[PDB]
């Protein structure tokens, strides 16, 4: 097994916010926090293992995080 995609967009991704209490504890406060958490995770994963694809449609956010609506 061999292959390297070396994706050049490194971003920052640190600005996203989370809920701190109740059933929502650990989850995004906003649509943009959810989008940027998926971006930050993809970018770190991409640095460890370059093959991964970034997907964060509004439907991907509501499927991962059903409280965003």
């Amino acid at each position: 097994m061999r292959g390297s995609h070396h994706h050049h967009h490194h971003g920052s991704g640190a600005l996203a916010a989370l809920h701190a209490e109740g059933p929502l504890a650990g989850l995004p406060v906003t649509r943009s926090d959810a989008r940027v958490l998926i971006f930050n995770e993809w970018e770190e994963r991409k640095k460890s293992d370059p093959w991964l694809r970034l997907d964060m449609s509004d439907k991907a956010i509501f499927r991962r995080y059903p409280h965003l609506r």
